[PDB]
């Protein structure tokens, strides 16, 4: 069937940023009929997956438990109540949720309406690479449905993917753990080879059968009968597809593929992609495959059988994936250095800590993080990629020298260090206090993140070239600026001084010996686990039992 059908009704809205005018170009790309042929390899992997799912027990979340997970800036309900009312357990919201739930338990076929919108993403615009890129589409049900999804499937999506995929489940890793997995995977092979597999419009390639296969995996859990019916009804009425409505309330068409704004988007895409990829590994007869699946993103580390054999295996892998209804965007390239694989726009690099020891870390081209940050300083935005980039890429030269320096000088100038901000980062929305960045960074990357030096020439040159291209002052200017920022932060004591000490040690002539932050142990990061991209999940950072002297 067709991934989408359109009535022709325009997608209405509620460093450059893509608008809902360029959404028409995206519609042509994402619209196509799907051809899917399955085999024994696919059925075998599926059964092995289902067998692992069988070990899972999932709790049914209460109205309140589910309400408390709602982001405060989550799109308001067309039934006149919003994220705040939900979070506050307002009788109108709670009563409207209890009815949506009842309807899911009682109505098994009626499609649920979804809202289609364009996601305004800030970019740079490379004139050498060609032209502009279209805006991505966000398909999501009403607030009431969204709370019900959490009641039925939050515990499923939090525990099932790791039970099924184990170490292959990307979303379970902090950036430091992800790198540890990749490096060990690489080191474990006699002669390693690796590649990234990028599917052309993954959500669109997802068939209504793919969606039932994943409900079949969810159905292996020990579920409460209401959770079972909710999963069943949500599959038929929402996940397999339904009608598309713009912000103006007009019908835009109909969908028969993955909805990007549902709780099961990351989880379902991970399971689906893993299933197809593990099946394709067998079809292409790759030896000793290690997979890292992160939503629609895939990295395979296998055993090299020689340049010509490896190229042959990859073509076979692609042919299998295509049959499974997962054709590639760009055909995969085999790589013989781990640092050469690019996935989730990232690559593994190496540096030294304070004692000369090697430390691996994730990095990426800084152009987009810098442009988005340049836009975010220019105009107030409710979701800051800059803070997600600091947290995600804390060990990188560019996050430390440019992002940290620039934004702490602004927070200093606005006496807003204490003010919690909402940060994006791939999936879920996080409420983070900039003053907590050192503990966060220590927890996610290690104390070494504050002592990294001896960066590779390639990384240094990438960062420097990028600054020149974007009209950003050079690294020597940033070192100067970070010395004032540091000085002013130190003079403020407490967490602010820790920000100056730890985050800006790189800027001082004679380096300070940095001890582990004591308060880093008391931060609760238990929730940080799974990917909830479109999942509408809110996690505000908390600390159990704070020691007074902190
Ligand atoms: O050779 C030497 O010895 C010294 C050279 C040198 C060169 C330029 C300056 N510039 C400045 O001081 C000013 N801008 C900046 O000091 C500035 C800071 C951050 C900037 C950023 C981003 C960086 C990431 C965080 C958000 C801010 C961008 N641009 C920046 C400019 C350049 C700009 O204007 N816009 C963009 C556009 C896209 C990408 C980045 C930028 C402030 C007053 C005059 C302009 C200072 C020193
Ligand atoms: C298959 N591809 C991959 O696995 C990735 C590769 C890659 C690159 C090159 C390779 F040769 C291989 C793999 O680079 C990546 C960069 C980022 C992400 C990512 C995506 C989603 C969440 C988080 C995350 O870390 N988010 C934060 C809140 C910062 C976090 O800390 N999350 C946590 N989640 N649980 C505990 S902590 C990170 C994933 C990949």
């Amino acid at each position: 069937s067709m991934s989408y059908t359109w009535t022709g009704a325009l997608i209405t809205p509620c460093v450059y940023a893509t608008t809902s005018r360029s959404a028409s170009l995206r519609q042509k790309k994402v619209t196509f009929d799907r051809l899917q042929v399955l085999d024994d390899h696919y059925r075998d992997v599926l059964k092995e997956m289902k067998a692992k799912a069988s070990t899972v027990k999932a709790k049914l979340l209460s109205v309140e438990e589910a309400c408390k997970l709602t982001p405060p800036h989550s799109a308001r309900s067309k039934f006149g109540y919003g994220a705040k009312d939900v979070r506050n357990l307002s009788s109108k919201a709670v009563n409207h949720i209890r009815s949506v739930w009842k309807d899911l338990l009682e109505d098994t076929e009626t499609p649920i309406d979804t809202t289609i919108m364009a996601k305004n993403e800030v970019f740079c615009v490379q004139p050498e690479k060609g032209g502009r890129k279209p805006a991505r589409l966000i398909v999501f049900p009403d607030l009431g449905v969204r709370v019900c999804e959490k009641m039925a499937l939050y515990d499923v999506v939090s525990t099932l993917p790791q039970a099924v995929m184990g170490s292959s489940y990307g979303f379970q890793y902090s950036p430091g753990q992800r790198v540890e997995f990749l490096v060990n995977a690489w080191k474990a092979k006699k002669c390693p080879m690796g590649f990234a597999y990028d599917t052309r419009c993954f959500d669109s390639t997802v068939t209504e059968n793919d969606i039932r296969v994943e409900e079949s995996i969810y159905q292996c859990c020990d579920l409460a009968p209401e959770a079972r019916q909710a999963i069943r009804s949500l599959t038929e009425r929402l996940y397999i597809g339904g009608p598309l409505t713009n912000s103006k309330g007009q019908n835009c068409g109909y969908r028969r593929c993955r909805a990007s704004g549902v709780l099961t988007t990351s989880c379902g895409n991970t399971l689906t992609c893993y299933l197809k990829a593990a099946a394709a590994c067998r079809a292409a007869k790759l030896q000793d495959c290690t997979m890292l699946v992160n939503g629609d993103d895939l990295v395979v580390i296998c055993e090299s059988a020689g340049t010509q054999e490896d190229e042959a295996s990859l073509r076979a892998f692609t042919e299998a994936m295509t049959r499974y209804s997962a054709p590639p965007g760009d055909p995969p390239k085999p790589e013989y250095d781990l640092e050469l694989i690019t996935s989730c726009s990232s690559n593994v690099s190496v540096a030294h800590d304070a004692s000369g020891k090697r430390v691996y870390y994730l990095t990426r081209d800084p152009t987009t993080p810098l442009a988005r940050a340049a836009w975010e300083t220019a105009r107030h935005t409710p979701v800051n990629s800059w803070l997600g980039n600091i947290i995600m890429y804390a060990p990188t030269l560019w996050a430390r020298m440019i992002l940290m320096t620039h934004f702490f000088s602004i927070l200093l100038a606005q006496e807003q260090l204490e003010k919690a901000l909402d940060c994006q980062i791939y999936g879920a929305c996080y409420s983070i206090e900039p003053l907590d960045l050192p503990q966060i960074i220590q927890r996610l990357h290690g104390l070494s993140a504050f002592s990294l030096h001896s960066y590779s020439p390639g990384e240094i040159n990438r960062v420097a070239s990028c600054l020149r291209k974007l009209g950003v002052p050079p690294l020597r200017v940033w070192r100067h600026r970070a010395r004032s920022v540091r000085a002013r932060l130190l003079s403020q004591g407490g967490r602010a001084a820790t920000c100056g000490k730890y985050l800006f040690n790189w800027a001082v002539r004679t380096k300070l010996k940095l001890t582990p932050i004591p308060a880093a142990s008391q931060l609760d990061l238990s929730s940080w686990v799974a990917g909830y991209s479109g999942g509408d999940i809110y996690h505000s950072l908390s600390r159990a039992r704070p020691r007074w002297f902190m």
